[PDB]
């Protein structure tokens, strides 16, 4: 019952949390009425009646909807660039993110160019040129990729809109039939890293790089350590990783902060359901897998797939149904975390959970201390929060019986919080000292 809270000790930075509209899946939004629009994106940006998300994926495309769709003469021939001002309702939705509250937008390729590749094509695979051991006939297209890169993200500051971090890589552990490139090794990363860092500093910019968005954690480690190895970290901001394959429960060792950059259910329907069976669509079970990455594995952001969609599967947290906009449970765990937990927050030291009750606390730039407290068993907790003398608290939860965050009786004694957690539910605590 008594969890001992401990704003002397601190572990990483919190950057956020959030998600993506690439492929087009969030341009009908874009282009949708304003009452649409605003439904959406207080969904997803607002504070007090959405998610409060933090941090905005863009894809980078890489033929269709490229900057670059038609191979140049040669490898440092001069390139013909496109820009329509739109990169396929990115542009609006960095507007929007940028106008509600986004602190990081990261812009992210799944491939280069095919006329820059081993294979030829911007699909099932294939290396960059010019990278260890992958020699083309065309030669070597790392000048040309980081050049290619560094185009994007002018035509993104031509806009207003300055891209955080850039990555050059999506699962380049996988090689599905869409936009796709590899690497063997964080080794073979390194050989193209330092070429990227000299061309955005060139080009007069800061942006900084991300690497390497596997399809799981496992190879997230594997990579770090031989980027470390290689001498390629220290041209780095942040280090990725998705949870498809395989999921954190320790922290990479490195000194840079760690995304966990995208994850979701793919398979399953879309669901308000915040909790039924445990099932993978749940809001319950989104909020568990958040406090796994965030007090686990020392994350500093965990991303969602797509934020807003048409006719969403679970892979999105909001769907547009003809002009019926719909919030998930998972947007909801979320909103838990997200509302509360700002960017530059540090994760505090607890100790004292109860069986079963997953609990983390966050220290804001702002001294707001953050308790999150999920109760996964099928009866209410009673818990008090020691280590702290609270001046006062303002108390959310989130269950089957309500249908979004809801004010949460919290109690306050002598500077102790307390409450009793409802079954299944997520409690969060927004404590002033
Ligand atoms: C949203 O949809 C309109 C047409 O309905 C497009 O013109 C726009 O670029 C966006 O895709």
């Amino acid at each position: 019952q008594t969890i001992t809270v401990n704003p002397s000790t601190t572990y990483q930075t919190i950057d956020g949390f959030g998600f993506s509209e690439a492929f087009g899946f969030g341009a009908p939004i874009a282009s949708a009425s304003a009452s649409i629009q605003t439904q959406v994106t207080n969904y997803l940006f607002s504070t007090t009646t959405g998610a409060g998300l933090t941090i905005l994926r863009n894809r980078i495309a890489a033929g269709s909807g490229s900057i670059e769709p038609n191979a140049p003469s040669g490898p440092n021939a001069q390139p013909t660039y496109t820009w329509d001002g739109n990169d396929a309702g990115q542009v609006w939705w960095s507007k929007q993110a940028r106008a509600k509250g986004v602190k990081y937008i990261y812009a992210d390729a799944w491939s280069a160019p095919a006329f820059m590749k081993t294979n030829d094509n911007v699909a099932n695979g294939g290396y960059l040129c010019g990278t260890t051991g992958e020699t083309c006939s065309s030669g070597d297209w790392r000048q040309a990729y980081a050049n290619y890169l560094v185009q994007y993200i002018k035509d993104y500051a031509n806009e207003g809109i300055t891209i955080d971090f850039v990555g050059w890589l999506n699962e380049p552990d996988y090689s599905p039939n869409y936009d796709s490139m590899l690497i063997t090794s964080g080794t073979q990363a390194a050989s193209f890293i330092p070429t990227l860092y000299n061309t955005i500093k060139s080009a007069g910019l800061s942006t900084g790089i991300a690497c390497c968005d596997p399809f799981g954690w496992s190879d997230a480690v594997t990579w770090t350590a031989q980027l470390a190895s290689a001498g390629a970290t220290q041209y780095l901001a942040r280090i990725t990783s998705h949870w498809y394959a395989s999921k954190g429960t320790s922290p990479i060792n490195t000194s840079l902060r760690v995304w966990e950059t995208e994850y979701a259910d793919l398979d399953d329907a879309f669901t308000t359901t915040w909790y039924s069976s445990g099932a993978a669509n749940e809001g319950l079970t989104w909020a568990n897998l958040i406090w796994q990455g965030v007090v686990e594995a020392d994350l500093s952001a965990f991303l969602y797939w797509i934020g807003a969609q048409s006719n969403s599967n679970a892979a999105g947290l909001v769907t547009l149904n003809g002009s019926t906009v719909q919030a998930s449970g998972t947007l909801w765990a979320f909103a838990m975390f997200s509302r509360f937990i700002r960017p530059d927050a540090v994760r505090i030291s607890t100790s004292g959970s109860p069986s079963n009750v997953n609990v983390g606390a966050f220290k804001n730039a702002d001294g707001s201390i953050v308790v999150v407290a999920i109760n996964n068993n099928g009866n209410s907790e009673t818990i008090s929060l020691s280590g702290i003398t609270a001046s006062k608290v303002s108390a959310y939860y989130m269950d089957s019986a309500v249908s979004s965050p809801s004010t949460f009786s919290a109690t306050l004694n002598g500077g102790t919080v307390g409450g009793s957690l409802p079954a299944r539910s997520m409690v969060t605590f927004v404590i002033t000292t």
